[PDB]
């Protein structure tokens, strides 16, 4: 009754054929039920507490958390083994807690509905007097990491998507960036049709499955059947139902172009990505940067270990949670108060540096112009952890001084 949808290293996702999904977590061959609980509760609260702020009610889906039968969970997980890639059985199926969590499928909801989910990664290059390193300010972070990606033998390419191209708000790039990702799709696209994973774990292959949507006789080459899908991915993406209304963060745009993108005034101020740049944005300072400051919050909460719980740190994050983060002021007055609101503030831009996209399209309310009917949902929006920063501060240093052998 239930069937393998996809995963990532933190959770994994299965499909109901009869249109929910469920999220379950995945550790390694530790942690026990009552901690489960408050992890997924956190989520749901973040969610609704504080990404629903940033990104709008309706782009924005959640659903509650839900208890199984322990032994259901068992007689599900044996099941699902084969489908997963033999890169990700490092970590086993949350299978002991007997916990889920419950969110809308995307892709279902006679309807032909076509899904692009998409993972964009980071649309800004630093700006921050922090940054040591001189190629920091000229490449973004995706373009420097592809290397060290392929070098360890991850995928077996340099992808030539830019994440800049995709978040300027010019359409040739935005196209190129999509034709980009659709060459090396990598983690960073895949495609649905009917709750059915069409490409991204063969070009003119995918044709076959888009010609009976955007010509329904003929004759189209996989030329014009892969064009339309960048075309209408890029008017979704431009897509806004709110030009006029003033965000909650007002960060200013702080470099335009990526030196390290081969390719050749802005993003729509209500389309979601221009509002996941805006969270993204909430990394002022750099990681190196946000790094001393976490040490100074460190040395704080080791003095008082009891403050790591009423200080919020691990939860709730609730309606005073979201107040704190929307100090922007960046100059340092030497205080734990201040370092430990950029610490909250990283590790949400951080999870909106993470998160996917979720195009869906289907005709057939609101239209791209036979005329297709769509939606557009943001994914992967559970909190980095506060204990993780360190090791983002020893991966950007890996990144930068590898790319810089390579020049
Ligand atoms: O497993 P991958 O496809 O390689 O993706 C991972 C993963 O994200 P997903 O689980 O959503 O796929 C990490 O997220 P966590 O699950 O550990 O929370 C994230 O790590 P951080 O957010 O801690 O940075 C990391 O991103 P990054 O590479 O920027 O460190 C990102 O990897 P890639 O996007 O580089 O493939
Ligand atoms: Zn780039």
């Amino acid at each position: 009754e239930w069937s393998y949808h996809g995963e990532g290293n933190k959770s994994l996702v299965v499909a109901h054929a009869q249109c929910v999904v469920l999220r379950f977590l995945k550790f390694p061959p530790k942690k026990t039920s009552e901690e489960i609980l408050q992890h997924l509760q956190n989520i749901v609260d973040f969610g609704k507490n504080v990404m629903k702020d940033f990104l709008g009610e309706n782009y924005v889906h959640c659903g509650e958390v839900v208890q199984l039968p322990l032994e259901f969970v068992k007689q599900l997980c044996l099941k699902i083994q084969c489908e997963r890639p033999e890169s990700r059985c490092d970590k086993d199926l949350d299978t002991f807690s007997g916990y889920a969590m419950c969110l809308p499928n995307l892709t279902r909801l006679h309807r032909p509905i076509l899904c692009v989910e998409i993972k964009p990664k980071c649309g800004f290059i630093p700006f921050s007097n922090d940054v040591t390193h001189e190629m920091k300010h000229k490449v973004c972070r995706y373009c420097m990491h592809q290397h060290l990606k392929v070098a360890t033998g991850k995928w077996k390419k340099i992808s030539k998507y830019c994440p800049l191209d995709l978040y300027s708000g010019n359409k040739q790039r935005m196209h190129f960036a999509l034709r980009s990702l659709l060459q090396e799709t990598q983690n960073n696209l895949r495609i649905f049709k009917n709750g059915e994973l069409i490409y991204g774990c063969d070009l003119k292959e995918l044709a076959h499955h888009l010609k009976p949507f955007f010509f329904p006789s003929g004759p189209h080459c996989t030329k014009a059947v892969i064009r339309e899908l960048v075309h209408v991915i890029t008017r979704v993406l431009l897509s806004s139902s709110e030009k006029a209304r003033a965000g909650a963060l007002r960060l200013g745009l702080q470099p335009r172009v990526c030196e390290a993108s081969p390719f050749s005034s802005g993003l729509p101020k209500g389309c979601l990505l221009y509002k996941t740049l805006q969270v993204q944005m909430l990394d002022q300072l750099d990681i190196e940067g946000l790094y001393p400051l976490y040490k100074r919050v460190e040395q704080y909460l080791e003095e008082f270990p009891e403050e790591r719980k009423t200080l919020q740190i691990d939860g709730p994050y609730d309606e005073v949670f979201y107040q704190k983060l929307l100090d922007l002021s960046t100059e340092d007055d030497g205080t734990v108060a201040f370092a430990l609101t950029k610490v909250q503030q990283y590790r949400v831009a951080m999870t909106a540096k993470d998160c996917s996209i979720m195009i869906a399209l289907s005709p057939c309310p609101v239209i791209p112009s036979s005329r297709l009917a769509f939606s557009v949902s943001v994914l992967d929006l559970d909190l980095k952890p506060y204990e993780s920063i360190p090791h983002q501060y020893k991966l950007d240093s890996k990144i930068v001084n590898y790319y810089s052998k390579t020049v």
